[PDB]
């Protein structure tokens, strides 16, 4: 069981309301890791006990390339401590604005990788609930790592359950049925899909405005508009993906799934296996 003076702190990585990660390395391996720190007697006095546990039990559960890794976890009287794996290059956010936007083989690239941690994560019955760019990391090689695990659901194979009830998410990339039927599916995550491939064509995603409730009146309403050039068949894509019945997205259960997803013509030149192996394009 790991220790705080197991590990020398460097530079702070980001803060949360409630979190604190910081680049460290481990002593006894010289393993680099991103420890993500959160202080006991606030997340008690914030209600956020159950948050910090559903990060820990889903991210445990996952071993797959495309996820930042959650290799331990350990506590002392004050903090709580979870070891992730360092995504070097930051959050994909920050390379759609300072390029502004993705050209179609890195849109088509990061697009791919996204689908394929989103059929792994629905493959284990987990929505993810609150994608988007913030949540991306990019490891040293930029290859995609997505984080944020709190707001998470498993859904239990017992029930065979479906539907999520809890009200977490982003406005930008919430889903219709989380506002108008108040739960969310694995259907959801392909919404915040669609509104992140457009993000990456357009430079902004299509339902923007600056108060919440204004987003979510135009979620509702289906409103939005594409820019006059736009990659036809990532366009396509698009609207097969912002879709207000969630029954009706392409890659959900009821649409039978990724097989159909990965077949659009949009990834007709990509190789699905060893994606994690092949040399990103470099993002220009
Ligand atoms: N595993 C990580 N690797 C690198 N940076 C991270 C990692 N996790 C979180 N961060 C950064 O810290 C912020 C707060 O979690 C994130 O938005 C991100 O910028
Ligand atoms: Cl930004």
């Amino acid at each position: 069981k790991k220790r705080p003076e197991d590990f020398k702190f460097g530079k702070i990585l980001g803060e949360g309301s409630f979190s604190t990660v910081v680049l460290a390395r481990e002593l006894a391996t010289s393993r680099e890791y991103a420890i993500k720190i959160l202080e006991k007697r606030h997340i008690i006095k914030e209600n956020k006990v159950p948050y910090v546990t559903r990060e820990r039990d889903v991210m445990s559960r996952l071993d797959h390339p495309f996820f930042v890794k959650l290799y331990f976890t350990f506590q002392d009287d004050e903090k709580l401590y979870f070891g992730l794996s360092y995504a070097k290059n930051g959050e994909l956010l920050k390379y759609i604005r300072k390029i502004g936007s993705f050209d179609e083989t890195c849109t088509r690239f990061y697009t791919a990788e996204i689908v394929s941690a989103l059929e792994y994560l629905h493959g284990k019955g987990i929505i993810h609930r609150d994608l988007k760019p913030e949540n991306i990391l990019l490891n040293e090689d930029m290859h995609i790592q997505i984080t944020d695990f709190g707001t998470a659901k498993v859904l239990s194979p017992e029930s065979k359950q479906a539907r999520a009830n809890s009200f977490v998410g982003t406005a930008q990339y919430v889903s219709p049925e989380l506002l108008t039927e108040k739960s969310a599916c694995k259907s959801s995550d392909l919404w915040a899909l669609g509104c992140i491939i457009y993000q990456l064509v357009a430079g902004l995603p299509p339902f923007r405005a600056g108060n919440e409730g204004l987003i979510f009146a135009k979620i509702i309403k289906l409103e939005y508009d594409f820019p006059e050039k736009f990659f036809p068949k990532a366009r396509d894509l698009v609207e097969k993906l912002l879709v207000l019945d969630a029954t009706k997205r392409l890659g959900c259960e009821e649409m039978e799934g990724y097989g159909p997803l990965k077949a659009h013509p949009f990834f007709e030149s990509v190789t699905w296996e060893n994606l994690h192996q092949q040399t990103p394009p470099k993002l220009t």
